[PDB]
């Protein structure tokens, strides 16, 4: 059942980031989280069959990259923030909790069944880059985050 | 010591269909919570606007989760028959023929509906897993994991045609 | 891999004591739902709403940061008897403005009452995890309490969402 069900909430992690997508956002924004549902594809992809890998270095290093240049863009936080803010803001924090609630599950997996470490450092990268990224929505429509 | 009294459910507990009393993270109360979260989602769903059979049909299938928590509460109890089954089945023949055949693999997204349809079904499918394990501590009549695994379908086909619907 | 390690990319994730538990520990997992129930949240915030609604859901916000603080901060506790009290004022506070509910209704309506409703599974859910949380490990009873009554709480804005919408529950 651990693996029936991180398939499941990737998938789900992968819908949400198809609601947010819906909503109005910045180019860039909308690219990476373009290449994202097809990183979460492959990632599903994984998970199920036994002894065919499809997430590497390069999609950890990209993540990485998105991180670095997001971050980049904000001042380090001060205060703590509450999930919410503009639309495209709260639904990333939704997208957030939902990849962090995959990872559990993934982490799971990999305590039980042999399982290679990309998939588990995919979604704890993403975690933190969908937090960020709500920054980046909120400054984007002119708001500021919830503390 | 608290000075507020207490309310129903305050020691971590909730009531069955009967005068049965059950811990909250029983896998029979998981399976209740998991129905509702997805009858939930639907009625997010149909607050967007929708082709006429397309809501029709989510409303109804609003009633039938209602009906199949119901059935989950009551351990000795059945709502959703074949009956239930049957249409289900038959919404996705309708629909299935409204769309071309699929040739490539798609992902989660689109028009707003249909990105709620297919957070729906993903919602839908964890409420089959919680009815499976369910199933793995107590006896249970299949309609309940076999409606759920229908509807997930028909979840995916909706989303397609929402997205024509909504261009 | 040529990736350098960022913390958690071992599986686990740390405690307010500094200590390091795995990620699929049932501490973490209610720690998460509260989480997302404060997401969702945030979600319904997004939408137009009546400003006392918005202010006692802003206000709720507060509390889950300070309850999922007390989940993750050993010997910290948040959740006290006045925050319990603030929502059953609430709660007596709109049921009050709206009819007595004769049939079951079901989740639905304006886009802001949905909205509430999912709120209300999720807030359920973050219930029934720190439920399983406290079977092993001991915990007050506030969070718990806490939770118990915010579902309800949300299961009245939403018929007051509906009810603000000019519309109505769905039966």
């Amino acid at each position: 059942d651990a693996r029936i069900a991180a398939i499941g909430d990737v998938d789900e992690l992968n819908s949400q980031i198809g609601v947010l997508l819906a909503e109005p956002l910045p180019d860039d924004v909308r690219a990476a989280l373009s290449a994202i549902q097809h990183d979460l594809f492959d990632l599903g992809g994984e998970l199920c069959i036994p002894g065919h890998a499809a997430i590497t270095d390069a999609h950890l290093a990209r993540l990485d990259g998105w991180l670095a240049h997001y971050n980049g863009q904000l001042p380090p936080l001060e205060e703590f923030i509450l999930p919410g803010g503009a639309r495209g803001a709260a639904l990333a924090h939704v997208c957030r909790t939902v990849c962090r609630r995959a990872e559990r599950s993934i982490v799971a997996l990999g305590a039980s069944e042999p399982l290679n470490a990309a998939p588990r450092r995919y979604v704890n990268r993403l975690s933190d880059l969908l937090f960020v990224l709500a920054r980046v929505l909120n400054r984007a429509a002119g708001g500021a985050d919830v503390l």
